């Protein structure tokens, strides 16, 4: 078995470090003053980053892979996504989820993600996709560390006994409680909505994932019920606000208010720059606005704000191949985090902020942690990102797990040239 | 001691009187037909205007002389502000607040102020500026009544426990309740606050005086919640809502809506224009917007509205010298009420209006009433404004408690004038 992790580079670090593992953790990081030589044991990151594995806080593996069944979401709308949906939610079966969740955690085995957290619809009451994926749950678990968000995608309120279905998923085995309060009928039934959120949260011992205002309504404010609650029951850590766009449309005076007590609630945020810049900005016709939530500003504030790809190949999303640096990407560029340091520091956003997000208790290169890293071919952050490197390897509890052989290019000039894109 | 004032001007109202003094009151006020001698006993209005005393409605005698302590309010917004005060709060003893708010209180008394409304913020668990501003009340009563108003400046449900300490100050004396719903955690929490601030005024037999929507968010609506719990008590000349900024932002319609409601009501309103300006307005780029209340609308709709200067040299504003003629001229030009009438009438902004809206019961210069009043070296309200004159006299009890010698300008020409601005 493998005993050491050698010449790693490591973000906000000079030189190279050493990784030493013993019985699947991490058992001391020591820096080196050079290169060391590779050894049997050895895994040689050649002076690449090292990094603790990438994480996926947003994705619908029950709906992953069925865009354009039966029919495809014609206007790029949230609102004729969750119809589009609903036409598939009827076809579904159990193996047929089970099949396409499995698809999409195998590209993310790929690419170096051992924390998801799904969403699933549990507006149902056959709760198909939930029973699948509790399966895949533990099918999944010696790659993958899988949360289920209860996801009551047509409103706690707002549909037949959703209340009771949403409760029944967490009998069941939900990690975490969902709601969705900017669809439910009226914003007071969105209010009330949180507030049993919040009850079932605290009665089952769960985290909570709201989608959150995900709409260009200057008038969705559910967030800051999210926050109070949330700084009510003193458990901010618990708890996060996903997409937040509506917060992109806010006036600023509000804005900075309500910055006050997101940052006293200890609350999350999950920003899905992918599926925003295609969702959001469709009610304007020119100019149009980018629709994500304000990212820039929470990591200026040191409120907690990480990316999720949220959509593979379904009613919201039509493509993807479950990639984190191209989330990070399109990310950066909309919130325009592009100066040097905010690039290269954008791995935060896709590892350490996404594990803070999902409440992660063994996560991070330092001794006593499992030993679970990824290592990319870059020198940092923002060489990775640039060049949109592969997962070289992916080691979890001290094995590899997965890896990638680096694509090879070559130009022919007066001589062979070997081409890396490197500066 | 005195038995008349002679050669009195007074606002809207033709030729010269003369009022006569006895017991410490006016006993009667008759009008004179041409100029009247002086003589021991008569003070001399020399055809300069006499009014009732100026009145401050809303200033914060706690944390004025702070400004820069310890740090300055770099981005002169409102909460930045709370913030830097919270720092200055931590670090408040008795004899310092005492200390700086006699120092602002003598500008007052200078400035022929008899009547001064002050906050206190009382989210405090030792109360300690108001322990010492309680004092401070009864050490000044023989030149100014001062009201202090319990002013949970971090919110009634948002702060620990708030409104506990709220309902304590009012136990230790405070003579007003005071609110914030605009910077509660969530709408919910800004209305109940008000539930529960009228509760206790009426609870405590005291008045109201809310921080009313001092946001440049036009979502901000919480003064229909005051001026509604006025209206269904029957209160409204006991209720002020303070700033309500937020109204320069409405749309129209909705603000025809409710000046219904507002004028039905009967509650006061204080615009603080030298703060307003400066605090309002900075999360716009260009155009920016001005940030006062609907002063010219209130006038002409009839619903009272007055001037305060709400700092001296604090968080919230480095200026001041306590002097509501400059309130007063800011305010004119801001609300463009610029007009000869306009600004002639300007004086009740700081006079009748104010004593309204601390619920007066003793006050213009009428008989019966106490022989308090002032004497400006200017024939009306539109010259005291244009030259920004000084008291020439403060008359309280029928005694003279502070006078100004004016100053004296000369040009040196071929020959040597005297210069008075006058035309
Ligand atoms: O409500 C939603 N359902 C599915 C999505 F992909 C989007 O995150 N929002
Ligand atoms: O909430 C507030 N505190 C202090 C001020 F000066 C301003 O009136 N508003
Ligand atoms: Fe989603
Ligand atoms: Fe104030």
């Amino acid at each position: 078995a493998l005993q050491t992790i050698i010449n790693a580079r490591l973000p906000g670090e000079e030189g190279l470090w050493q990784i030493h593992l013993q019985d699947g953790k991490i058992s001391a990081i020591d820096a080196q003053s050079g290169v060391m030589p590779i050894t049997e044991n050895s895994l040689d990151a050649e002076q690449g980053l090292v990094i603790p594995p990438f994480v996926e806080p947003h994705i619908h593996l029950d709906t992953t892979q069925t865009a354009g069944q039966p029919n495809w979401n014609q206007s790029g709308t949230l609102f004729e996504g969750i119809e589009r949906w609903a036409e598939r939610k009827a076809l579904l079966t159990h193996d047929d989820v089970k099949q396409r969740a499995w698809q999409t955690l195998k590209w993310q085995i790929a690419n170096g993600i051992q924390h998801v957290r799904t969403h699933v619809d549990v507006s149902d009451a056959t709760l198909t996709a939930l029973k699948a994926m509790l399966e895949v749950k533990q099918e999944v678990a010696p790659w993958i560390d899988l949360q289920i968000v209860a996801f009551p995608q047509e409103g706690i309120l707002s549909y037949p006994n959703g209340e009771a279905l949403l409760e029944e998923a967490l009998r069941l085995g939900a990690d975490v409680v969902g709601a969705i309060p900017h669809f439910e009928f009226t914003r007071e039934y969105g209010v009330e909505s949180l507030h049993k959120t919040f009850a079932l949260a605290q009665k089952y011992d769960r985290l909570i994932d709201v989608h959150c205002d995900e709409i260009d309504d200057e008038q969705s404010r559910f967030v800051e019920t999210v926050a109070a609650l949330a700084h009510h029951e003193g458990m901010g850590a618990r708890v996060t606000a996903s997409h937040t766009t509506a917060m992109h449309s806010y006036n600023g005076a509000y804005t900075s208010r309500l910055f006050r007590l997101l940052k006293m609630s200890g609350i999350n945020f999950v920003a899905n720059p992918l599926v925003n810049i295609h969702l959001q900005g469709r009610f304007d016709t020119y100019p149009k606005r980018r629709g994500i939530t304000r990212v820039k500003e929470m990591l200026e504030s040191g409120i907690n704000v990480c990316f999720g790809h949220d959509s593979v190949f379904d009613p919201w999303y039509p493509l993807g191949t479950a990639n984190m640096l191209q989330v990070l990407h399109m990310g950066l560029h909309v919130c325009q985090l592009m100066g040097y340091g905010q690039i290269n520091d954008g791995l935060n956003l896709i590892t350490h902020h996404s594990a803070r997000t999902l409440n992660l208790q063994d996560y991070g290169i330092a001794a006593g942690n499992s030993a679970n890293l990824i290592i990319l071919p870059a020198e940092n952050g923002f060489d990775a990102l640039r060049r949109q490197v592969p997962v070289r390897y992916s080691v979890r509890g001290g094995k590899v797990i997965a890896s990638t052989q680096p694509a090879q290019t070559t130009v022919y000039l007066e001589q062979p040239e070997a081409i890396d894109y490197k500066r």
